[PDB]
């Protein structure tokens, strides 16, 4: 029961463009959300292709957390998974 996040070539200060890796066996991922800094609402990740990408008209605040839902309806929340100056490319694990 497992993740990790790459940022993806892509991703901007307004913009995460992540490849998530989910392990939990005899399950898999169906929803990622992402929650600012400080901040109460959940952002959806909108799966593209492989990866998974959410948007914001402002820069983003982190450390970023995430929520994940499986297909198996399996709910866990990771806080401060990545800091605000995020570098492409690297990998990140809660």
């Amino acid at each position: 029961v497992q993740v990790t996040f790459t940022v993806q070539k892509g991703s901007d200060p307004k913009k995460l463009v992540l490849d998530i890796k989910y392990t939990r066996p005899g399950d898999s991922l169906a929803e990622v959300e992402l929650r600012q800094h400080g901040s109460e609402e959940w952002e959806p990740l909108t799966k593209k292709g492989n990866v998974w990408e959410v948007k914001s008209s402002k820069p983003l605040v982190g450390p970023f957390n995430f929520r994940f839902m499986s297909k198996g309806g399996m709910r866990n929340v990771f806080d401060e998974v990545i800091p605000t100056a995020f570098s492409i490319g690297k990998t990140y694990k809660p």
